[PDB]
């Protein structure tokens, strides 16, 4: 038995910037300015739902951290501490990614700090589940995720995969980026996933996601395991041979797709 609020959109301007992150060779990620941040909160607890909406929104205003993971932790703790009859809470936070656009200023092409695209490509998501037991608050589940990562590799049939990739921290405090060097950014996981795949020669999907997982675990010893939900959406060939050219023509296949669920754990590295 449970209830709550879904589709709670919240946009925050000028959130505290994520700085001092640990950079990896496979990603240019060096932090987040956090000039504009959007999140889509789902709240489930084991009219009152309008209070939940307002509680979530005003807590995004008072939140002084750098990450969605920390925001959910904040909101989770504050819900349990201010509502006595509530025993369980599950929070889901879906990032609305904003990408800075070009700006031509002083005869020099640079990145804007004002104009941002609202992106509909891959997006991070965080889930947090917290319980009352029994005088202290315990975290029952926590993971962060990059969703809807759609990657096609041309030979040099071209493999087109959709990838959701999740990860769980050994130390749950490392997720909130208070110590920024122990935070695993979705940007870095995403770029890792494309650097692997590029380098692997004609790999299978289980082999591809196994190598991505091991590489993420190698690059981030904080993490206990990395899970994958993959989908195969490889195209159908219509013209196999083109005179002169190196390439082929393909088309959209029928709806059926192959999928795999697998998690690479610490021992498997």
């Amino acid at each position: 038995m449970s209830y709550g609020k879904g589709n709670v959109f919240a946009y925050r301007t000028y959130l505290k910037p994520l700085t001092g992150v640990k950079q990896i060779p496979e990603s240019s990620f060096a932090g987040r300015d956090n000039t504009v941040v959007g999140v889509d909160v789902t709240c489930e607890i084991g009219v009152a739902t309008d209070s939940m909406k307002n509680f979530i929104q005003r807590h995004l205003a008072s939140y002084e951290g750098t990450t969605t993971e920390g925001f959910l932790h904040y909101v989770a703790h504050r819900f349990l501490d201010t509502y006595s009859h509530m025993d369980t809470i599950t929070l889901t936070g879906e990032d609305i990614p904003f990408e800075a656009m070009p700006a031509y200023e002083e005869k020099e092409l640079s990145t804007s700090r004002l104009v941002f695209r609202r992106s509909r490509n891959e997006r991070s998501r965080s889930v947090l589940k917290a319980e009352r037991s029994g005088n202290t608050i315990t975290i029952t589940e926590q993971y962060s995720e990059i969703m809807d990562l759609q990657l096609v590799k041309v030979s040099g049939r071209p493999l087109f995969v959709y990838l959701n990739i999740s990860w769980q921290y050994e130390n749950t405090n490392d997720s909130y980026a208070s110590d920024p060097a122990r935070y695993v950014a979705a940007e870095q996981v995403r770029d890792l996933a494309s650097t692997v795949f590029h380098e692997l020669e004609t790999p299978s999907i289980q082999n591809l996601i196994y190598h991505i997982g091991c590489r993420i675990l190698a690059r981030f010893p904080q993490l206990t395991d990395v899970s994958f939900q993959s989908q195969n959406h490889t195209w159908d060939t219509v013209v196999e041979e083109i005179p002169g050219s190196k390439g082929k023509v393909y088309t959209e296949p029928r709806p059926p797709y192959g999928f795999q669920h697998f998690t690479v754990t610490r021992e498997d590295a």
